[PDB]
């Protein structure tokens, strides 16, 4: 009920909808505030907030609430100071090591296990939608295209996501379920190792045509990568969604199961900031 500027001291812009770092003045907690015009298209803003409000997981970006200020909507969220994994790759101009990827994807998979239990499908898993806080904890972000299964709707059939990362069953007319995110996770693993997903240099509308017919992608330089990492990607990129591994099962994959603690990401985060 209080004016947003009395609750929050807005600091630096982080992004440009438009995102600001801010201090919650009563607790000293740092938050991220997304500001959008109330007259803008709010379709995915409304979707993403509805999904985040239903989530309570250390592996999913928290939503704290919304204010009107003048003719803007302020969306208050958990602050992830290291930014996205794709930001960290770009800023350091370096791909991630196997150990760094195992640690990030362990936390990503715990977030997917939580969403999938709640019958949610992220549908836009990619390095750009995995954020790190300054302590190195990975959180799922951008729920703007997330789907919800129900008692009466056991499958979604909307062709939606970001083409290079989309599962074959999502692209094809057939309905699909939570394990579409596991395919996207496999593409994300390659993206973190190589800096870009398979087919990154071809037209996205051409790539979407080939993903359903092509064999599962593999590493560009297979000799660089352990048997465990190679097998982890192969298991994620099983074309049959019925056969594809779940988040729970991949948390036991040898690539993920022995991931190092978030300390392995300290150098990484320091360099990026
Ligand atoms: C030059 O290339 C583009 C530059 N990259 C970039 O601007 N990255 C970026 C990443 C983010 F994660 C950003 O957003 C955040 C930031 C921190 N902590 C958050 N907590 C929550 C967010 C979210 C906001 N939008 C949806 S979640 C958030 C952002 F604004 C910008």
């Amino acid at each position: 009920t209080k004016q947003p500027e009395e609750v929050f001291d807005v600091l630096e812009k982080l992004g440009e909808g438009s995102v600001y770092k801010a201090i919650h003045k009563e607790t000293g907690q740092i938050v991220a505030i997304k500001q959008v015009p109330v007259e803008s298209d709010l379709q995915e803003i409304i979707k993403e907030i509805s999904i985040m409000q239903q989530c309570d997981s250390p592996h999913v970006v928290k939503y704290y609430g919304s204010y009107f200020k003048n003719t803007d909507l302020w969306i208050v969220m958990e602050y992830c100071g290291a930014g996205s994994v794709s930001d960290i790759i770009r800023l350091r101009n370096k791909t991630l090591t196997e150990d760094e990827i195992a640690t990030i994807l362990q936390s990503t998979l715990k977030g997917l296990e939580y969403l999938h239990f709640m019958r949610k499908i992220h549908r836009d898993i990619k390095a750009g939608n995995i954020l790190l806080n300054t302590e190195g904890h990975a959180k799922l972000a951008d729920f703007g295209v997330a789907g919800q299964l129900t008692d009466t709707m056991a499958k979604r059939n909307t062709v939606i996501g970001t083409p290079f990362w989309m599962a074959p069953e999502v692209i094809q007319e057939i309905g699909y379920n939570c394990v579409a995110d596991i395919w996207s996770l496999g593409i994300t693993a390659i993206e973190m190792a190589e800096g870009k997903p398979p087919y990154a240099d071809i037209h996205p509308m051409r790539a979407i045509f080939m993903i359903p017919t092509n064999p599962p992608p593999t590493f560009r330089k297979p000799e660089l990568w352990s048997d465990n990492f190679t097998d982890f990607v192969k298991q994620c990129l099983v074309k049959s969604p019925e056969q594809r591994a779940t988040a729970t099962q991949l948390l036991q994959h040898p690539f993920v199961r022995s991931a190092k603690g978030v300390s392995i990401l300290r150098d990484l985060i320091n360099e990026a900031m």
